[PDB]
């Protein structure tokens, strides 16, 4: 037997941080869930009971809190890069750090039209994420994502002209509901290290905002031929708007809303042109995935 | 043995309905989860295998869809009252109908400042609920609620002067974080029947909006002495603003955010006046409940 | 405005306790989730910012751990009664304590036929619960329950002879699948206080075991006319086997498994006598409730 | 822009199947959740609104049910291989099929010592899974797994001799609780196709049983130096017992149970040798991963 791969660390580290602007009195809050997994010359902790090579996960946790105290937690791409870099630089025998951050929404409350200085609402379960892979000698690989953005349109979605064989029962449609939970990931050009990441800091929030805006506008405006066609349009637009992105991945469930034939009851018409009441289906669900690159 | 209480029905009925304004082309969507449980002269289905008295739960489900097709689904207080009334009127032997409705948010999308005619976002997991108890000869009892409204304030919360004995370790504080998930219920005056409910229809959306506005404003603005003191202020204001409400119930978790002493690491100061990084606690949680009435 | 009802306390207190038999070396583990809510002369904490009457929920939490250290945590009926009694006796102004306990399964591992002295498995998500209401001057009300016992039978379930009207589409059946998640509660005779509870300690584990055995045997053996008929038989048997139980409540979802007509594909026969492949339905679900007493 | 990767299909397809032994009258039930995602010459569905190349996910769903009707659903490695092979053989332009199966437990009920012919219990939330990747011209890659096996031992776990620096607060221990949720995956030698899979059918159930037995025995019996050391022993034993496995992956959370110092209350001793009452921690959690191969 031989250890082919190993990684270990602390998952589900909840972190809150506040910034107090002293001039205005305005407070701003950040809340995240952090995972750090390490790789390196750790095989003997598995094979020979050698704990000497183990940076305890408890210590990893402490390190997350200390790093958040000493550094900005925004944008998450930066925080993750600082955190990951710390582990590979501090510990001679650690050669990679894998940092996952889930950012939770705390949106400033509006009270009688005024933004409140220190009151916030969890306005959506939509997340902003980063995956930061810091690898000794190969730089910093960042994947940024938004997830849990749930949307629905009541018309201007179609699905016809698909393959029909002896397995096919689905009727072609020129007018359906489309509902989905958007998971979109954009992968940055490899960064050489922390300096290069810092040099692009403004681009992170700007590109997240662009990706979200493009997603919503394209979903709302595309008279959709299919999930496939619509998601491709989103990706192509994001790529066109940020040079430093290599790939965009979308993963979209097709959350079906079924017509209910009520014609058995007093000839009630609730199908086709007359469809008003639908049965949202919990399961099963279509799952449509695309990775778009440049050429 | 004797059956002391019995109720039965269909739970977790997902319902979507669309309205198409033909003039403007504007579509509006409603999505809910419905539960209907019936009571009446049904004991023999339990005691003597007598299925003859059972309105099948499958039929209850059909009835929910048919009622949604034939009637407005908004406000939910009205829909629930219509639905409940149907069962007690249609079936001689059914004497009560218990209708629970969970309303899911589908907020119209804004695209370049314009509200989109047929595109929506699940903008929050916050729900609007009704419990409608239709009881033959005793009228219609409606409890309206909002739930899953998660809020946080970073200062202007205190907790001091509480009882201290040999079980007490908690330090008094004059500045803490307060975070909660608001569950608020307002119980209407008994309605004699469907006519009286209909006569008050506008009051339902208006009172829900008031309850939500009061909750958010009071939470944001109250320099809180405790959860108890703050929630009481919310309730008293709602009662003052709608004559037809008898009681308001609040149920508020105290979602603790703990200071992290980092003084063990290079004398880092992260407590009291210097507290920036906190550990949100998953469990356990305070749970504070209040029912406020008139006198 | 006037406070009509108030209660407050600590929820989601996770507790583990170990017993070490010194003779055998055998260890036994208990794990629970505890909620304690208090009532009493606490109105002024809500109405006048008077924290002086508040036993802090943090102190309630400490008290739960101290009580578990000083007393047996089994049977949960006893532990809950001790815990609740403490609050009403210690604090002059607290007049009721509501104690909910969820017991998690940690079943001893069998290794080559031998029970292992200190290794356990979470063998089921089935829970054993208690609700203990300790009310100053009115004694101790205990409701014991099992929940999350998920069962399925593949035949010997029927449902025919139900009411058929213009809302009915369900076909009568003489052979279906029946699947359910059993929630059963037995309510004890009021106890005068802690002495009387202690006097009946053996009855608690014995009655839980009886209730579970009766549930499983009756479910498995009853050629079921309906959920209603089967659940009544369970309840009547439990009542017959323990004098000190006043009522038994069952709450049973009907988790539907639908036939799939495949006759459209090469005349495949998968309905009625030929039904092999079924679609388990996530939602909606029947919900059947019964409370059985004595007469 | 150019599509670099694409896959699409149906997720969360719930499937139940019954076998009726006519001789004995014994029924046996299988329940699973199935995901099938396809790859192939499908780019134009994304880039040119060309639905002609799309095998509708609705058709994929139908195909899952038809395949379950026509073929054994056990072992899941076989079912997945049949299902995946169907898509690449039926459709000229589909070149890979990715089949994920989650098997749910339905354990036969024991009634007075007799196994019941048609009554089952969900005895654990532990799953048995397969991932079957059928790739045109490269054969069939099967990963088998067990997951959600939650275990706890109350002693004979240690953690000392780990790295100590200025980030370290964790005290070395020679006696702790160890609790984990076991996720173990074994990757089979590549199979050339369906014939070779069929030739090894007995090995699938046998190897799953071995992996589970080894996991439980090693966990229970190892006086653990660390999660790392213990999980390695499990993997090495599984590899030694089945020639046709290439790699074994374990992913183990370290579910912390914290000592509670009660010495502040009347000098109660509840730490070290006297630790009886512990606080199970929801989060954060260690996460320890290992892939073991041969050499
Ligand atoms: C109705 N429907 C399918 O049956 N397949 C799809 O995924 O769900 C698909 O491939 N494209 C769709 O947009 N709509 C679908
Ligand atoms: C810190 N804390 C308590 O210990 N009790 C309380 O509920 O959580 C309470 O009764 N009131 C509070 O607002 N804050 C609390
Ligand atoms: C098929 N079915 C119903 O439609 N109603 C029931 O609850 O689900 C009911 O009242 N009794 C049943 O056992 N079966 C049912
Ligand atoms: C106490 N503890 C750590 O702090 N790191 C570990 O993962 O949780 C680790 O690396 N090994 C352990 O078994 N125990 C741990």
């Amino acid at each position: 037997s031989a250890v082919k791969a190993a990684r270990y660390g602390k998952d589900n580290v909840r972190v809150y941080k506040v910034h107090k602007d002293e001039k205005t009195g305005v407070q701003t809050v950040y809340e995240m869930t952090v995972c750090v997994l390490l790789e390196g010359e750790i095989e003997t902790s598995y094979t020979k009971a050698d704990n000497s090579v183990i940076v305890a996960t408890d210590s990893i946790k402490n390190t997350i809190y200390i790093t958040a105290k000493q550094n900005p937690v925004t944008p998450p791409e930066l925080f993750g890069s600082i955190l990951g870099t710390h582990f590979i630089e501090k510990y001679n025998h650690i050669h990679a750090a894998h940092v996952n951050i889930v950012c939770h929404r705390w949106t400033r409350m509006d009270i009688d039209g005024k933004p409140h200085p220190h009151s916030f609402i969890r306005d959506s379960e939509e997340k902003r994420n980063v995956q930061v892979d810091v690898v000794e000698g190969k730089g910093i690989d960042i994947k940024s994502s938004l997830s849990g953005l749930t949307v629905l349109k009541s018309t201007n979605s179609q699905f016809w002209g698909f393959l029909r064989d002896e397995y096919t029962t689905l009727k072609e449609t020129w007018d359906r509901i489309l509902s989905t939970d958007v998971d979109a990931t954009w992968q940055w050009k490899n960064f050489s290290g922390l300096q290069e990441v810092r040099s692009h800091v403004p681009k992170f929030d700007a590109t997240w905002a662009t990706a979200r805006e493009v997603t919503l506008k394209t979903f709302a405006e595309d008279n959709s031929a299919s999930v496939q066609a619509t998601m491709y349009k989103m990706a192509e637009q994001i790529l066109a708007r940020q040079q430093l992105i290599e790939t965009v991945e979308y993963s979209l469930p097709n959350k079906h809303y079924f017509e209910i034939d009520l014609s058995w009851h007093k000839g009630l018409q609730n199908t086709g042109k007359n469809a008003e009441v639908f049965a949202p289906q919990s399961d099963p669900n279509g799952l449509i995935k695309c990775t778009v690159g440049r050429s």
